């Protein structure tokens, strides 16, 4: 007899955070660490910042979410500590995942971040990951979190690391598929903010925008974090912009379908001279360089302005590649 085994088992991670990957959510530095004199606390405070860390889950396997989801387990730990899988009573039990909202904070500080990010519960496009519900429930200390429901994404991430990039074509395909969705964000007031080969998911049917936690409005300044080497130079300037998203269009490719020189764990600003890869494809390089010119008002001035010149380059790399 041949086993019947639950499919859900082989999506989850074990919930525990590898010393090497533990690091305080507020000055970014090791914590949790063992050493020659003691052993490494899954929770306590950052000895440099005092801020509280914890590396356990929050919400434990068959844990009840306002009587709504029922919590299977981990999925995988991030920046804002685990992302775990549920099972959705609304909709035919149908695998849901569950992330937290802010890092710290009492009732009203939860109550204050679930209300700001409703919106992306309207947020309505193939392409972009759907926001489903914003709950509450209590920590493993008992002090009440948020949480935000989403859409349970099938595949892996676009990340790439130096030995596994993108031929030019692939890449190009990707993001001719998302720049659509960036259109419908820009159309509707919108920002993605967060465009990086970790934050697009390639299922066995298409491409998925994850991680809205950075999705703002257009010239706002409430949140002007990113990543060096994908974040646009001018965002203290500006704010979240169109400009700012075509920046980190050509970022991404780029560090799709490049061998870029990282330093201190971070892509250098601008592409490598003497690249094989740009000096193959002239168009595709052009365009890249548009796309992250450090003056916005040389950029692409809209996403489907961009996608019309990608579409000719996609034309030119796939003739250049026979
Ligand atoms: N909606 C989702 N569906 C499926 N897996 C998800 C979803 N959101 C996140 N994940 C998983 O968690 C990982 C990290 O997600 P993300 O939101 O980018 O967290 P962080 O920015 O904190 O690292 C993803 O690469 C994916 O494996
Ligand atoms: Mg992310
Ligand atoms: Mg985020
Ligand atoms: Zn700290």
């Amino acid at each position: 007899r041949a086993p019947d085994i639950d499919p859900l088992e082989a999506l989850m991670t074990n919930p525990v955070v590898p010393e090497s990957k533990r690091f305080c959510w507020n000055c970014g530095r090791p914590v949790g660490r063992s050493d020659s004199e003691t052993k490494g606390a899954s929770e306590g405070w950052c000895p440099y910042c005092g801020s509280p860390y914890s590396f356990l889950p929050q919400l434990n396997p068959g844990d009840i979410v306002a009587g709504q989801y029922e919590v299977k387990g981990c999925i995988a730990h991030g920046g804002l500590g685990w992302i775990y899988l549920a099972l959705d009573r609304n909709v035919n039990g149908r695998p849901v995942v569950l992330k937290g909202l802010v890092h710290s904070g009492d009732a009203e500080a939860q109550a204050m971040a679930m209300a700001e990010r409703q919106f992306l519960a309207e947020v309505v496009h193939p392409s972009i990951v759907q926001i489903f519900n914003f709950v509450e429930h209590t920590d493993r200390h008992g002090d009440p979190v948020g949480y935000i429901v989403m859409e349970y994404v099938g595949g892996q991430s676009l990340k790439r690391s130096k030995g596994q990039k993108l031929p030019v074509a692939e890449a190009i395909a990707y993001l001719l598929e998302i720049l659509p969705a960036l259109s419908y964000l820009h159309s509707i007031g919108l920002v993605y903010n967060d465009l990086k080969p970790e934050n697009i998911m390639l299922t066995e049917e298409q491409l998925k925008l994850i991680d809205l936690g950075a999705v703002s409005r257009i010239n706002s300044f409430g949140y002007l974090y990113g990543t060096p080497g994908f974040q646009a130079p001018e965002i203290v300037r500006t704010g979240p912009t169109v400009a700012t998203d075509i920046y980190t269009v050509g970022r991404t490719l780029a560090a799709l379908t490049l061998d870029l020189p990282t330093r201190n764990g971070r892509y250098v600003d601008g592409l490598p001279e003497d690249d094989p890869v740009l000096k193959t494809y002239d168009s595709y390089g052009r365009l890249l360089r548009r796309a992250i010119d450090p003056d916005p008002r040389q950029r692409f001035t809209t996403a489907e302005e961009m996608s019309a010149q990608l579409t000719g380059v996609l034309r030119e790399v796939v003739a250049q590649d026979t």
